[PDB]
């Protein structure tokens, strides 16, 4: 169907022409029509500040008295992902009798929504917010989010809180429970937001609120320019806050002329929750109640962290902070001005300055306790089904369980009836990631298996590990690996196991120490010797990384790739990887001819224009015409053939470490997770959630 009005902005059509779904193709035309005739923004609007400008309104000591009429403090907690015990341990930091706590989960995140309800259901001051929307970075949404949520809570009754607190699943606190209550107990009139502070002109069009965009289909659309409206200072900053209840009951109930605008203005704003608030505040009749500080620390780091990381999520580039390691611990203790989170933390980048933190706000755990160095997070739970996988993924971790499972029975010595082999049953029912004293270990993989010697189904988990590849040749050269989804702001690969496949398209990284500058050169050899790549790079003398994505024709051809690096055809270093043939195909078993259009190389016969064929005997890497043919007859196979096949390469590039029973098992040597210092059921204390103590704490 044609639109309302003829539409010619450069903006909204290419919006139009990247839309998928009719419904957000009809909601861009509907809103840039509406805006054409001037009927959908503002443009004048009133402003209740009695003062000309801004108001903006510290010794150590004054945090340590004892309030007689403490504050009670709602936290609304906006979390997404994966990493429930790490939200679990910063709850256990935060968690008093006397606060509220109000939880929203992503939509798109519903494993940790049902880790999350389990808290809820324990105790009475926690509670889920029922509605939950998928909240994209940059998306208007998350204004929505908090303004439902600031009606929600005004209307809970039992629940008489004084301040408002933002938090993410990377927040931490840098102060106690005790201090927090007693400053803001001491400024409980007070409202707290940190404003950018520099040139005003340049916050607004670096922050594109000089242009219209709508959210639809999980995207941040730009659709055109609009005005600024007249009357009203616009400010901005942190989307950190903390706000009083009259605040929060002013931006919800009051219908003035300021509020409701805006309320309008910021529906098609991008970012909106760095300025909205910031807006009202400046120019509604609490003005005089601001202070120029949102008690947090923000890890920013512009050469990192602004790297466009979101161009395929909102039409507009944006920056996001680092994450705290341990060098910056001396961070948490300046005394300038008053502070009490900070963001960002991430126990899968690094869990150790998050225990240096939490042991120095609340002292260690008794000697003895298990699990305090290590990280467990779950990436794949059965209740999301194997749809949500992928092939590769569900390939893989099939055929790490049939690895637990052939060590299950080598690990039993007798001349009689091996008591510890298996059949598999079904499809895995969780995995995770373990890692330790921030060193990655592995997976670890939970399943079901009938235990033929008995004939009975059990439950158990199996613990792999990757083996060493990066092998140095006699230079500032100190690590090399192959991944995909390389983090430019972390500097690492977040799939954290390498695991690829033969549609994959692979990135080759390497890490430099200090020192001058150098050139070298990297090959890529695939499985049966054929060179695919070569390429020099130049290694300046302040580069720490270094990374580049050779444009391969697809399929790769599956088996073990490795990646060389010389110096002048010395050599240098050189890693290894594995392009895995994959035994489904849209999560059934793969065809006979799927399998032959998946496994026997690129369908150019060729992975790049260029060939590197009279490189082969200057590096000694012959192409045999046995392992050729072979490749070839690999490629056709399906079935136990296939399986072998794939086993015999994921058993060439990972060990199954252990493997334990979660319940009963015949098997004699196998021993019960719980009792494993490696299993996801072993104890797990610092983010374990119990009683309530007499202090109303469970840290
Ligand atoms: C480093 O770069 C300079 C120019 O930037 C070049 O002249 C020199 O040959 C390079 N290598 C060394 C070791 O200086
Ligand atoms: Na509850």
């Amino acid at each position: 169907q044609p639109p309302k009005c003829d539409i010619s902005g450069k903006e909204a059509i290419s919006a139009l022409s990247r839309a998928k779904s009719k419904h957000c193709r009809q909601e861009i035309g509907e809103t840039y029509c509406r805006h054409k005739l001037g009927l959908l923004m503002p443009e004048k609007v009133t402003r209740f500040c009695p003062l000309e400008g801004k108001a903006n309104k510290w010794d150590e000591d004054s945090v340590e008295y004892m309030p007689a009429n403490p504050v009670r403090i709602a936290f609304v907690l906006v979390v997404h992902g994966r990493a429930s015990r790490q939200l679990q341990r910063m709850f256990k930091a935060i968690y008093h009798k006397d606060h509220f706590y109000y939880i929203h989960v992503d939509k798109r995140s519903n494993y940790l929504h049902r880790q999350v309800l389990q808290v809820s259901r324990q105790y009475s001051n926690v509670r889920v917010t029922p509605w939950r929307m998928a909240t994209i970075w940059g998306g208007a949404s998350l204004l929505s989010t908090y303004l439902q949520s600031m009606r929600d809570l005004l209307e809970m009754t039992d629940w008489p809180w004084d301040f408002f607190i933002n938090l993410s699943a990377a927040d931490y606190p840098i102060r106690t429970n005790d201090q927090l209550v007693a400053f803001l107990s001491r400024y409980r009139d007070m409202n707290f937001l940190k404003s950018h502070g520099r040139d005003n002109a340049r916050f607004i069009r670096k922050q594109g609120l000089d242009r219209l965009f709508l959210e639809c289909d999980a995207h941040m659309w730009r659709l055109g320019d609009r005005r600024i409206p007249e009357g009203i200072a616009v400010d901005g900053g942190s989307d950190w806050f903390l706000l009083n209840r009259r605040f929060v009951e002013y931006v919800t109930f009051s219908t003035d002329d300021l509020v409701t605008k805006m309320k309008q203005f910021y529906s098609y704003t991008l970012l909106p929750a760095e300025s909205f608030f910031h807006t009202v505040l400046e120019n509604s009749p609490h003005c005089d109640t601001m202070v120029d500080n949102n008690l947090r620390i923000t890890n920013w780091n512009r050469k990192l962290g602004c790297k466009c990381q979101y161009k395929h999520i909102v039409d507009w580039c944006g920056c996001s902070p680092n994450d705290f390691k341990p060098q910056d611990f001396h961070r948490f203790q300046q005394t300038a001005r008053p502070t009490f989170f900070a963001r960002k933390f991430e126990a899968v980048v690094n869990q150790e300055i998050i225990g240096q933190l939490d042991y120095y706000l609340y002292g260690n755990y008794p000697a003895g306790t298990p699990g305090l160095r290590s990280y467990w997070e779950n990436v794949y739970d059965e209740p999301d089904g194997i749809h949500s996988l992928s092939d590769v993924t569900l390939t893989l971790y099939h055929s790490f369980a049939r690895l637990g499972l052939r060590r299950a029975e080598t690990s039993l010595h007798t001349d009689g009836e091996n008591s510890c082999r298996y059949y598999p049953m079904g499809h895995p029912a969780s995995v995770h990631l373990y890692f330790l004293a921030d060193r990655f270990q592995g997976f670890l993989i939970k399943h079901h298996a009938t235990n033929l010697a008995v004939s009975k189904l059990e439950t158990l988990e199996t613990w792999v590990m990757p083996k060493k590849v990066f092998k140095i040749a006699s230079g500032r050269l100190q690590f090399s690996e192959v991944g995909t989804d390389w983090d430019a702001k972390e500097r690492l690969f977040r799939n954290f196991g390498g695991l690829l496949g033969p549609m994959d398209e692979p990135v080759g990284m390497q890490k430099w120490g200090k020192g001058p500058n150098v050139t070298v050169t990297v090959i890529w050899v695939d499985p049966v010797n054929v060179i695919a790549a070569t390429y020099d790079i130049l290694i300046e003398s302040t580069a720490e990384f270094t990374h580049y994505k050779p444009p391969l024709n697809l399929p790769l051809r599956p088996g073990v790739w490795t990646v060389k690096i010389l110096h002048h055809w010395v050599p240098v270093a050189e890693t290894k990887f594995l392009v895995a043939p994959l035994t489904f195909s849209n999560r059934q078993p793969i065809k006979p001819e799927e399998a032959l259009k998946l496994h026997n190389g690129p369908l150019r016969n060729a992975y790049m224009e260029q060939s590197f064929q009279s490189l082969n005997p200057v590096l000694s890497l012959p192409i045999n015409p046995a392992q050729v043919e072979q490749a070839r007859r690999n490629a056709a196979s399906t079935g136990t053939a296939l399986e072998g096949w794939l086993d015999s390469l994921v058993g060439g590039m990972w060990t199954a470490m252990d493997i334990c029973a979660t319940g009963p098992t015949a098997c004699p040597v196998m021993q019960t997770c719980s009792q494993t210092a490696w299993s996801s059921f072993s104890p797990d204390p610092k983010s374990e959630l119990g009683a309530v103590k007499p202090d109303g704490r469970l840290r």
